[PDB]
């Protein structure tokens, strides 16, 4: 509101208001917290990072998404949480303090803002970007099947009016871009974790293919670590495996690509609930959800911050 501190949590929020709130935390916290612009959408609207850090130079750095699926409200209505909960757990936290004095954190709340505005407008079930594909009518691609690895590949369609249209060539969303783009001139991102919802689920690469990531066993044994942390406080069970074999085939997702370019902590949270309420899950529900999945995160970054 005039304040993050009489902003209301607990409630579902517009393009604007998230904006709003970006801008009022850091003024709030102008040596904690910056507000990057990574690009424009196809609309032509900002796309935002928070980056929290307390110093260095090109520190080690933890990545979070949430809403690159506009639909899956949760996520950023979670993400704007996490964001309050940085500013007020830093310095006070012992372990989260830990955390944030080695390790930079990125933080882009909103990942599809065109998508995010046709929900509040036009069509609540909104999941692709807003971009046109010529030769047809049908409107946006799917953000998580237009990333470089296995793209175009089984577990995405070509078809421009389905929902997982993977779109003309790998990048072609400018939401998906000035990821790679920002991704690629940092050079130093250790862990990458992009938020969805729903399913209960946490999951590791492949999405594409059945081969297991090197990694797996280190990646499945924090995975079972992560969700014991959330199931901790209120008994919300998640499972856990790689995309293909924990949800289905997925190609051109987000983690895989991530994977493929060495950032070996990727992961993919599918967030409450499993299907009563799906993507429009209470508003009741918000915090609850933020604060239990927060213990997920923080198990993810601990590992990050001992395992350079
Ligand atoms: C319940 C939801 C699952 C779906 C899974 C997701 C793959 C798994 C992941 O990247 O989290 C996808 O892009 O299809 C999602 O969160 O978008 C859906 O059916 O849209
Ligand atoms: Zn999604």
């Amino acid at each position: 509101a005039r304040s993050t501190d009489t902003f209301n949590y607990a409630t579902y929020h517009t393009l604007e208001e998230i904006y709003d709130f970006l801008d009022l935390l850091v003024a709030e916290n102008p040596h904690l917290v910056s507000k990057i612009q990574i690009g424009n959408t196809y609309e032509g609207r900002p796309i935002y990072v928070l980056k929290f850090s307390t110093g260095g130079s090109k520190r080690p750095a933890i990545w979070i998404d949430t809403g690159i699926h506009s639909r899956e409200w949760v996520t950023q209505a979670s993400g704007v949480w996490f964001a309050k909960k940085i500013t007020q757990d830093y310095g006070q936290d012992a372990a989260f303090t830990a955390i944030l004095d080695t390790l930079d954190i990125f933080l882009e709340i909103v990942t599809n803002p065109d998508g995010f505005a046709f929900t509040h407008s036009t069509n609540r079930m909104w999941r692709k970007t807003r971009s046109h594909t010529a030769g047809s009518l049908c409107i946006g691609v799917d953000p998580n099947r237009n990333w470089d690895a296995g793209f175009g590949l089984s577990g995405a369609s070509s078809n421009p009016c389905s929902e997982t249209y993977h779109g003309k060539f790998a990048n072609s969303e400018v939401e998906v871009k000035s990821i790679v783009d920002f991704v690629k001139d940092h050079g130093n991102i250790k862990a990458f974790i992009s938020i969805h919802s729903y399913s209960q689920l946490l999951m590791y690469p492949y999405g594409y293919k059945t081969e297991p990531v090197p990694d797996q066993d280190e990646l499945d044994q924090l995975s079972k670590a992560a969700v014991t942390a959330l199931a901790s406080l209120y008994g919300t069970k998640f499972n856990y495996g790689s995309i293909i074999k924990a949800i289905y085939q997925a190609s051109g997702s987000t983690i895989d690509w991530t994977y493929s370019q060495g950032i070996k902590y990727s992961f993919t949270f599918e967030l409450r609930d499993t299907g009563r309420y799906g993507f429009l899950l209470p508003a009741s529900q918000i915090i609850p959800t933020a604060k239990e999945t927060w213990l997920a995160l923080l198990t993810i970054m601990e590992h990050t911050l001992n395992h350079p």
